[PDB]
């Protein structure tokens, strides 16, 4: 509009391996965003959380764990602030990633997690401000 932000957030540092609550580092790094996250034409301001995971979901043995992130992280900025309404959680999976064709000659487990690790992220789109 006059002014979209994007911010990026590792899933690593946010979530315990197949778990959806933040951890506090992750509350700390959602706090740092937050003065920035929440600026917002208060008519048509908009945030979109969106949870990813790597092409294996390394991140998570369940289903669903990348939509819960991404509304635990909803949740959570709005017991910041955000109102409700303005806000939705979006759970993309394995879409869109980050490396590309890079890791896809990597086959040892523990190496491929470290390759995709940019591919394990939250991003947070924020229309308005």
């Amino acid at each position: 509009e006059v002014q979209t932000k994007h911010f990026t957030l590792k899933s690593d540092v946010l979530f315990n391996f197949n778990k959806s609550t933040l951890k506090p580092e992750g509350q700390q790094a959602l706090d740092q965003l937050y003065s920035q996250l929440s600026n917002l034409d208060p008519k048509d301001g908009s945030v979109v959380v969106l949870g990813f995971t790597d092409r294996i979901g390394s991140d998570a043995y369940n289903q669903g764990l990348s939509e819960k992130r991404a509304q635990s992280v909803v949740d959570y900025l709005i017991s910041k602030g955000i109102p409700s309404d303005k806000i939705s959680a979006r759970g993309m999976g394995e879409s869109n990633p980050v490396t590309g064709n890079t890791c896809d000659n990597v086959k040892p487990r523990a190496a491929l997690i470290d390759c995709l690790a940019p591919d394990r992220r939250v991003e947070i789109e924020v229309k308005g401000v």
